[PDB]
C-alpha cells in the first residue's frame, strides 16, 4: 500500500532532520552591508552564500529622516517602520521563488511566531534597569519641523519554518547555482503621506509629509544557516521532505466589498495554509474593528467553524501575541490544522463590512507550506 | 495484580485522545445572544447545542453603567468587570453539575492557565501600534457625576482541561438531555459599594454609588466543541477517562479567623485538587500581605511543603501569571503534583493572620479532577 | 569500545531522575532569618539542613536606606537591588564549591533562566487590579534627601539545573556535613557610590552618596530539596550522574582591552558552558552598546559562529528574555549546544571594541556543568 511509503518516508525525513539538527553546526554571519540614500536607488539584489542548509535572513535596517517643513510636525502610521522595506523576495538556487511580501506583512508574521511584538521590550517594573536599552526596533513617535529622527527595524525572512523545524529550508551546496533575495527600500514618495493620504504604506504622516526626506538608508543582511552537514553511509543525511518543501508569505489586494454582505477570499488548493492575515484598508481608515460585522473561516456548505465578532475575533489573537495587532489588522492562526483543500476554493476567509468607503479593500497575507512537484 | 489493566486503560485512553484531536476538526460558534436591564432579571440558562465533544464555552459580557450623582464619582475595585458575572453553574447532559463557582475566581483561573492576566495587553516599546486596540476586556477606571462608562468582560467557562487535554470535556450526543449553562450577572445591587462598604463582589465603589445603576447588560455565549469525531471499528474512537472525568471550579467560604493562630482548610479526599485561590476578606479590607503572617499547605503529620511569607509567596505566583493577583488573593499550583488524599482532611491550607477585623473571612477557590462513579 | 556503557548508564541517570521526581517529596522551607547592620557585619555562613535531595536556595533580602545628606538626592544604579547581595558562594557536604560569584550576575542568571526579568510583574491594560500589588523585587528610584527607602531582592541559587533536570543537585545526608552558603552582603562602603565614582557594584550613586548608610538589612534563607526518596531493591534509586554533576555559576575579571582590537576570553575546557555574560565596564561608563564594534563567539581556526553588531546581538538576547539587559550587560545562551572543548583555549569569546576608556575591563559570568571526577 502507498499510505505505508509515505509513513515509512515521513519517519525517515524526521529521523534526518534530527541528526541534522544534532550534529550540524548552527552559524548567522553577515553577507552583506550597505548605505544609499533611497533618492537614488531603492532596490538591492542581495547574493547570500551558497554554504550548508540555509534557514532564513536577518534583515536590519536603520535609516535617518529629516522634517525640512517650516512649521508642521509629523508622526507615525500604524504600521511606522515596519514599511522601512517595502518588498521582499526570494529565489533559491533552482530559481524557484519562495516568499514574496511586503515588509508590513513579514513583520506581523515575525510576531506571529514570536508570540509577542517582534523583537519589542517588554515592560515591567523590575527596579534593575532593564528595558528600552538598546533600540533594537525604534522610531520617534513624531519628527517636529526642523528635526531629525534615527530609525532602526529588523526583519525576519524565513526558510526554515523554524529554528527545529527546517520544513522551507535550502540545500545550497552547489558553487555555480545563485541564491537571490531582492529587498525593495521605502523611499520619498512611499514613506511619507500627506493628512488624509491612504497610510497604509508611508512610515510618517502629517502637515509636514511633503517636505520630508530620507537622509540615508542602511542595511545589514545576516544569513542564517547549518555547516558541517553529517555524512552517511549512503552520503549526507539530509531530510528530503523538508527540503523539497517551501514555505512561503505571499499577500494580495482583494476588492468589491460592500455593506452586510459576505465577502469572501477564497483559498487556493494544494496550499497548507498555516495563517492568515487581512487588513481592512477601508479608503484609508483603518478602524479597531467597528467597520465589520464578524469574521470567519468557511467551508462554503454555510458551515462556519468560527464565525466571530470583531472583539471575540481580537481576543483569540490576543491569547497568540499577547497583544492586539494595530487598527484594521485581522490574524487567524492554523497552524495546527493548516487549512488544506484537495478542490479551489473549498474553504474562504468571510469579512461582513458594515461600513465601506470608497477604494475599500482587504489586503490578504498568507503563509502557507506547498511542495516543489 | 491490576496495575497493567490501569495502564492499558490509560495506553488506550491517550491513544484514544490523540486520535479524536488529529481527525476531529474544532468549532467554535455563537449560541446565544442577549440584552437586558438587570432590574427586570439577572439570572439567565442558556442552552448549549448537543454536539460531538464540548470542550468549554466563552462569555463574552458588555454593560453600559450610569453614574447619575449629582457629584460624587466611583471608582473600579481590585476586581472590578470581573464581577460582572456573579456565578456561573454547568449540568451535563446526564444532569452532573461540573463548575460552579464565582465570576472573579473562574477569572482568576482563566488567568492562571494562560500564564498572564487573561486577554490582557501586555505592554512594550514597540513604535508599531500594538496595544490595547480591540478593548478586549475594558471598563473605565473611573465614571464620574453623570457619565456613561462601557465595560467588556471575557469569561472561559472549561469543560476540557485545556485545548489538547480533553480530561473533562463532555461527550453531547445524547438525545434527551439538555445541557444547562446558568449565569448570575450583576445588578443594581452587586455592582455598586458604598464608601465604607465591602467591595469584594462589586465592579465600582465610592460615594456616587448609591446612585449608580446599569443602563443594560449584553452577554454572547460560544460554544467550542468538536465536530466529524473519528469511527473505528467498535465504534466512536473515544477517550474513555477523558469523558468520564470532571474537571471543575468550586468555591466555597471560611471563618472563625484569629490572630496569630494556623486557620486551617481541610481538603476533601477524592478530588484532585490542581490549584487552590485564598482571597482573605479581612472584614472588607483587602490588604497586600500585610496581614497575613504566612500562608502554607500542611500534612496531617506535621510537615510543611511550603510555609513561606507572603511576599515569598506571591514570587512564586510571579512566576506563574508575570505579576501578583490583586490584593489579598493568593494562588497555589499543584497542576505537576495535585492534592490528592485517600482520607479526609489529610491536607490542608493554612493562613497564619496578624490582623483579623470584623467579620473576617477566607473565600477559596478549587481548581480539581474527580471521576463520575 | 565500551561506548555502550555510557548509553546504559545514560539512560539508567534518566531513569533514576525519573522515579525520584514521581515518587519524591517537594519542600521548600526557611532554614535562616537574621536582621542585622552592616556596620557591623556583612558576612554571614548560612548553615543548611541534611535532609534528601538539594535543589537550591531561595534568598530573600531586605533593606532600609537613609539618605542623610543635606540636599542632595542619589538614584538607583543600573543593577540598582540586585547588588544588595556582593557574593554568594555554596559548598557542599563534602566541601566541594559548586556556585562562586557576584549578586548581579547570580540575578542575571535568574532572569536567563526565568526567560524574562526575575520576579518582575508585567504591565498590561488589564482593567482588574493585577500588577505591582506585593514588590517581591522592589527599590525606589531615587532616596531624596533625608529620606528612607525600603528594597525587597530576591535571589536562586541554584544547585540542581532546574525543577526537572536534578544535574548538579546536591545529596545531603551524611552526618558531620560541611554544607555551606556564604553570602556577604552590600554595606555603607559598597552600596553607595559618589558621582564619577564606578556604579558596578553599588546600588546608589549620587551627590549625596557619601551620607546615605543602611539603617539595617535582613536576609531570609528558604531551602528546596526533595524528601521521601524511592527505595529499590538494591537500594535507594538515585541519579548517580545528577548527583556527581556540579552545576556552578562563576564570574571573573579581564583587562587588556584596546581600541579595534578583538579582545578574547579563552573557555577552559573540560566545562561544559551553558551561557555568558560579559559586562563592558568601560572605566566606570557603562553604554548601550556604542563603544563595541562588535561580539562574537570563535573557534581556533572554524572562525566566528555568531559575529554580531551590539543591537543584532541584543536582538537575539530580546528574543530570550523578552527585553535588554542593562547597559553595558551582554548574554550569550548556548544552552542547546554548551561549549565543550577537548582542548583548552580551542573557542574564545569575543569583544571588538571601538572606545576603550581608563581602566576598562570585561567582567565575565559563565554557566557551566563539570564533574567531579
Ligand atoms: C480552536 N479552538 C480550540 C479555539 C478555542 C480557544 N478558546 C479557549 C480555550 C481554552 C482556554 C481559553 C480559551 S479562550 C478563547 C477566547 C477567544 C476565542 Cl475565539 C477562543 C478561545
Ligand atoms: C515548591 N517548589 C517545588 C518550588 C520551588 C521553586 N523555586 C525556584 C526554582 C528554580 C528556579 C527559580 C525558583 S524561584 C522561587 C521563588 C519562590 C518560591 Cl516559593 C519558590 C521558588
Ligand atoms: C541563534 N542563531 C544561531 C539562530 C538565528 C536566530 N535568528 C531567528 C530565527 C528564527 C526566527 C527569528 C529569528 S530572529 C534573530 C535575531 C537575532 C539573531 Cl542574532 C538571530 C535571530
Ligand atoms: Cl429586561
Ligand atoms: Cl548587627
Ligand atoms: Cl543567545
Ligand atoms: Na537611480
Ligand atoms: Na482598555
Ligand atoms: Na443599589
Ligand atoms: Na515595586
Ligand atoms: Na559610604
Amino acid at each position: 500500500q502507498a499510505a505505508l511509503r509515505n509513513q515509512q518516508a515521513m519517519a525517515a525525513n524526521l529521523q534526518a532532520r534530527q541528526i541534522v539538527l544534532q550534529q550540524s553546526y548552527p552559524v548567522i554571519q553577515q553577507v552583506e552591508t550597505q548605505t544609499f540614500d533611497p533618492a537614488n536607488r531603492s532596490v538591492f539584489d542581495v547574493t547570500p552564500a551558497n554554504v550548508g542548509i540555509v534557514k532564513g535572513f536577518l534583515v536590519k535596517v536603520t535609516a535617518a529622516i529629516t522634517n525640512n517643513h517650516a512649521t508642521e510636525a509629523v508622526a507615525l502610521t500604524d504600521f511606522g517602520p515596519a514599511n522601512l522595506v517595502q518588498r521582499v523576495i526570494y529565489y533559491d538556487p533552482d530559481n524557484q521563488r519562495h516568499t514574496e511580501t511586503s515588509g508590513w506583512h513579514l513583520h506581523f508574521v515575525n510576531t506571529a511566531k514570536q508570540g509577542a511584538p517582534f523583537l519589542s521590550s517588554m515592560v515591567t517594573d523590575s527596579p534593575i534597569k532593564y528595558g528600552d536599552v538598546m533600540n533594537v526596533i525604534d522610531a520617534p513617535a513624531t519628527i517636529a519641523a526642523g528635526a531629525t529622527g534615527e530609525l532602526t527595524m529588523y526583519y525576519w525572512v524565513p526558510l526554515a519554518y523554524s529554528e527545529t523545524d527546517l520544513t522551507g529550508a535550502v540545500l545550497a551546496n552547489v558553487p555555480q547555482s545563485k541564491q537571490r533575495l531582492k529587498l525593495e527600500f521605502a523611499n520619498n514618495n512611499t514613506a511619507f503621506a500627506a493628512v488624509g493620504a491612504n497610510p497604509l504604506e508611508a512610515i510618517y504622516q502629517g502637515a509636514g509629509a511633503a517636505d520630508c526626506e530620507f537622509e540615508e538608508i542602511s542595511y545589514t543582511v545576516y544569513q542564517s544557516y547549518l555547516d558541517q552537514l553529517p555524512v552517511g553511509q549512503n552520503g549526507y543525511i539530509l531530510p528530503l521532505i523538508d527540503l523539497s518543501t517551501l514555505y512561503n508569505l505571499e499577500n494580495s489586494a482583494q476588492a468589491g466589498l460592500t455593506p452586510n454582505v459576505d465577502f469572501v477570499v477564497q483559498y487556493a488548493n494544494l496550499y497548507r495554509y498555516l495563517s492568515t492575515i487581512a487588513v481592512f484598508d477601508n479608503g484609508g481608515s483603518f478602524n479597531a474593528g467597528t467597520d465589520i460585522n464578524y469574521l470567519s473561516q468557511r467551508t462554503a456548505n454555510f458551515s462556519d467553524t468560527r464565525k466571530l465578532d470583531p472583539k471575540t475575533w481580537a481576543a483569540q489573537t490576543r491569547r497568540r501575541i499577547a497583544t492586539d495587532f494595530p487598527k484594521g489588522v485581522y490574524y487567524c492562526d492554523n497552524r495546527d490544522k493548516p487549512i488544506y483543500t484537495l478542490q479551489y476554493g473549498n474553504v474562504g476567509f468571510v469579512v461582513n463590512p458594515k461600513t465601506v468607503n470608497q477604494n475599500a479593500r482587504l489586503l490578504m497575507g498568507y503563509e502557507y507550506f506547498t511542495s516543489r512537484t
